């Protein structure tokens, strides 16, 4: 199209990233390429005939849930200047009662540090927190040939995420 | 390669994006995609023999610069809590005394609001600021077409930009 050849969707829920990819299709989009950490949301964006996929290897995506959005900021906040801090790349959403927060280009002694803090941090502000992604080299690569295999064309990395698994592999 | 057939680098600078390319291309990589809502880095990936670029329509990369991070912080998290609560998707990088802010998927009335809110935080925590990007939808209609001239093979949105633009050209 005149704006582009690719939409990039965001995928932090199977059936949202669903609804997303049809209302895309209904305005006329023709390629959709899809970004999660979660690999089950890769494979069904691969079912319903998206080739275009963006893996999360050594990163993770943090999601904070509760009803009072403050509460949610405060925690959020916490994460930011601890990620950036350590050199992190980070992107940030709200979904509904959700702050998503994917988070790249740190090793994996520092994702570990930022997943307990995540872990501190939910208790402290009184709302829960899930973690996806952050697995290691071995189960990265099995992942990316498992898509390959269900029809995957065109897998990107972030350039951070793929130095710091480079330098895991050696 | 084993862990995918892209390399997503987010570009801020033309050297920073020189260099990281130059880096990547030694450790082995053989398809590099940029990403910059700044058009000449996009037109400079094009010459150094990329193919593959993100482009940012109807957002804007925020950069504030200061040799106290604390300040730098303390700007980006009043600009994070307002982006969030208007809808959306933030992407966030330390690079050297700046502080890299990627805002799309909100409309231009917002967008306005935004920018000057950020000028604002600049004077009161006393650093600078620079915004790239967020022209209206005729010059990113007239800037893709120029990258395709350039030797552009595949041009990608994110979804939430495309989603307002679309919007904005209704
Ligand atoms: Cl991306
Ligand atoms: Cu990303
Ligand atoms: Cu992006």
């Amino acid at each position: 199209g005149a704006m582009g050849d690719i939409l990039i969707v965001w995928a932090k829920d199977v059936d949202e990233m669903l609804k997303q990819v049809e209302i895309l299709r209904r305005l006329g989009a023709k390629q959709i390429a899809v970004e999660s950490s979660d690999w089950r949301i890769l494979q069904e964006a691969l079912k319903k005939g998206g080739d275009i996929l963006i893996v999360n290897g050594g990163g993770m995506t943090i999601t904070f849930r509760g009803d009072d959005l403050e509460a949610l900021l405060k925690a959020a906040i916490e994460m930011i200047k601890q990620a950036l801090k350590f050199g992190a790349t980070i992107t940030l959403s709200l979904d509904g009662n959700d702050l998503n927060i994917n988070i790249t280009g740190v090793p994996e002694q520092v994702r570990k540090e930022l997943a307990k803090e995540a872990e501190r941090l939910a208790k402290e502000f009184g709302i829960t927190v899930t973690r996806t992604g952050g697995g290691d080299v071995d189960e990265m690569l099995k992942q990316v040939e498992i898509l390959r295999r269900l029809g995957a064309k065109q897998i990107a990395v972030h350039s951070d995420d793929w130095r710091i698994l480079q330098e895991a592999l050696k």
